[PDB]
């Protein structure tokens, strides 16, 4: 998604992904991994709980 964004906007970047290629809302634990802070791109693809995306390369 971005590269730094825990000030709410994280959710829009997160929501580009989240559908098995990530979560779907009802699942929690996700926004959590971002707002451990220095929120992420491609660790974006490890915070919306995503597997394959572009995290892996």
């Amino acid at each position: 998604g971005p590269e730094t964004l825990c000030g709410a906007e994280l959710v829009d970047a997160l929501q580009f992904v989240c559908g098995d290629r990530g979560f779907y809302f009802n699942k929690p634990g996700i926004v959590d991994e971002c707002c451990f802070r220095s929120c992420d791109l491609r660790r974006l693809e490890m915070y919306c709980a995503p597997l394959k995306p572009a995290k892996s390369a």
